[PDB]
C-alpha cells in the first residue's frame, strides 16, 4: 500500500475518543474490553497474555504493521470476519494516518 | 441555529493543526498573523488593539458566539467576504463544535 505519517497529537486525540473506551495503550497497562496494545506493532494478533481473544483474531495471526492497521481500522469486521471488537472504523485515512502516527509513537 | 458541544480535547489538536499557524489564544499572547483571540466570545469583530484588520471586517461588526463562529468557520470569506483571513473552512459540523468547545474554554 502507501501510509503517510499525519499528527501524533490528533492522532492521539482520536485515540481517546474512539480507542482509550476498550483499550489502554501504555506499558503495564491493564487489558480491558480490548487488550493492552503497549508493543504491539513487534508482535501478531491474540498474543496478548491473560487476554481472551476470539479464535478468528487468534487464528487470522496478523503481523500488525502501519499498513495492516490502516486496513484494519477501515472496518475490523472486514478485515477479521468473527472478531469481537465492536468499533464501525475510521473511514478516512487522513483519519487514520494521524492515529497510526501517535499508536507507532505510543505504543513503542 | 443549533450548536452542540463536542470534544474540547479534539477541538485542542484541531486549533493546534488548524489556528495555531496564524493566531494565539492564551491570555496576552501576542498578535501574529491573525489578532489574539483570547477574550473573543465577549468582543465583537476588529477590536483587537494593534491588530491591523480589513475594513470588511470591521464593518461586519460581528458579535462572536458559538453560532455566528460556526458559520464563520465553515466558510470565513462567505461569512466575511473581503475578508484577509486565508483559510477555507472546516466542513464538517462535528469539526467545528469540537473547534469552538476548546475555544469557548480557552478563551476565556
Ligand atoms: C470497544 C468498543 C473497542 C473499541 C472502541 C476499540 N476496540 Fe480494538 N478491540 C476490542 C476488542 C473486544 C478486541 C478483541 C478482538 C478479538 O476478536 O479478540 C479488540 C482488538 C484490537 C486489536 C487486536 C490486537 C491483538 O492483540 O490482536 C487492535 C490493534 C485494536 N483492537 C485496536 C483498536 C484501536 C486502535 C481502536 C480505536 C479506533 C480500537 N481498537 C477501538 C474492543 C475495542
Ligand atoms: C492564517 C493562514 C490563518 C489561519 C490558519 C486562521 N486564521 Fe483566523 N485570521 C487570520 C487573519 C489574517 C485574520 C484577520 C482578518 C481581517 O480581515 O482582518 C483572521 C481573523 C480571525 C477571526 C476574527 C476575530 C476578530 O477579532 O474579528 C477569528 C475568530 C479567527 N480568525 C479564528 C480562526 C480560527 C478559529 C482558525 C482555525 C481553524 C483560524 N482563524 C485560522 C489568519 C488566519
Amino acid at each position: 500500500t502507501e501510509f503517510k505519517a499525519g499528527s501524533a497529537k490528533k492522532g492521539a486525540t482520536l485515540f481517546k475518543t474512539r480507542c482509550q473506551q476498550c483499550h489502554t495503550i501504555e506499558e503495564g497497562g491493564p487489558n480491558k474490553v480490548g487488550p493492552n496494545l503497549h508493543g504491539i506493532f513487534g508482535r501478531h494478533s491474540g498474543q496478548v497474555k491473560g487476554y481472551s481473544y476470539t479464535d478468528a483474531n487468534i487464528n487470522k495471526n496478523v503481523k500488525w504493521d502501519e499498513d495492516s492497521m490502516s486496513e484494519y481500522l477501515t472496518n475490523p469486521k472486514k478485515y477479521i470476519p468473527g472478531t469481537k471488537m465492536a468499533f464501525g472504523g475510521l473511514k478516512k485515512e487522513k483519519d487514520r494516518n494521524d492515529l497510526i502516527t501517535y499508536l507507532k509513537k505510543a505504543c513503542e
